[PDB]
């Protein structure tokens, strides 16, 4: 029973992602800003965190420092998930505190992989 809270901007542009990972087992939770995305991981408690990097009005930055701020969620792993991944951006998520980094378009292959050893390396 593994609880995944998905926060980007084009949710529907992940539809086909979303649905292999549901297949997979995991539980998934979507929001479409980082507005929502704070209170509904403090009352659901997700596993894991997977959100856009460069979000309009409040970013996946953002998120990461408000998610630290609730004792709640200041300990859920927080993956970045962006269209631009310039090497400098990714050293920075990561340098931060990102537990991963990966570039889109997404491949569900490739996220259901990356989510799995995040949770095994940590739970």
């Amino acid at each position: 029973w593994w609880r995944i809270m998905l926060v980007d901007t084009q949710l529907p542009a992940l539809a086909a992602s979303i649905s292999a990972l549901s297949q997979e087992g995991f539980d998934i939770i979507q929001c479409g800003n980082a507005i929502e995305a704070v209170p509904v991981a403090v009352k659901t408690h997700p596993h894991l965190i997977i959100t856009e990097a460069n979000m309009p009005k409040i970013s996946g930055m953002d998120l990461f420092n408000s998610l630290k701020k609730n004792p709640q969620t200041a300990s859920i792993p927080v993956i970045a998930l962006s269209g631009r991944a310039t090497a400098k951006e990714e050293a920075q998520l990561l340098d931060m505190g990102f537990i991963d980094f990966i570039a889109k378009p997404v491949n569900a292959i490739r996220l259901s992989a990356r989510i799995k050893r995040v949770l095994k390396l940590l739970y």
